[PDB]
């Protein structure tokens, strides 16, 4: 099966600490804070402000195409931008201007950059146009600050920020 736009899904990632292994879900709640935040899955204890449309995947080019002309269902393919919608809110995963990573959360207004990923697979191969099978991990990197989807630990728990470096994240319907 392939990914494709207008398609519900969830991003997981796996993340290990004291040799205790976990997968754990992007989520985000509908309004108070906007930052994203991460559930442990085993089914994440709440499904429904997981779930996120793949609502646009555009090539690179036209989206700048698109945008610079703004200044005066699908198969996603990797290389390509992509939007996503968080299912709950109407609101769009987005890379945020406060804080060497930034963070991640939800904002409304999807002109500009800071709403829209590419995607890139996990190996050494740009695979550049290829179909994005489910399955597939993917590395996921802000349009905006070319900073990388990313999960990070703090003190005692597990966040997503937007970093220097990559997190490969598994993107499927659900």
């Amino acid at each position: 099966q392939f990914l494709r736009t207008d398609d519900e899904v969830v991003l997981q990632c796996t993340a290990t600490i004291h040799k205790e292994q976990q997968k754990l879900c992007l989520a985000a709640e509908g309004f108070g804070n906007r930052l994203c935040f991460l559930e442990s899955t085993s089914v994440p204890p709440d499904l429904s402000i997981c779930t996120f449309v793949l609502e646009q995947s555009l090539s690179v080019r036209a989206l700048q195409e698109m945008l610079a002309n703004t200044v005066e269902h699908r198969t996603l393919l990797y290389g390509h931008a992509i939007l996503l919608r968080h299912s709950y809110s109407g609101m769009y995963l987005c890379c945020l201007s406060t804080s060497l990573a930034f963070d991640v959360g939800l904002q409304e207004d999807t002109t500009g950059e800071a709403c829209w990923w590419t995607i890139h697979p996990a190996s050494k191969q740009r695979s550049e146009g290829e179909k994005v099978r489910v399955g597939d991990d993917l590395i996921l990197v802000s349009m905006s600050s070319e900073r990388y989807l990313h999960l990070s630990y703090g003190n005692s728990s597990w966040h997503v920020d937007a970093a220097f470096q990559q997190t490969l994240w598994s993107v499927a319907p659900i």
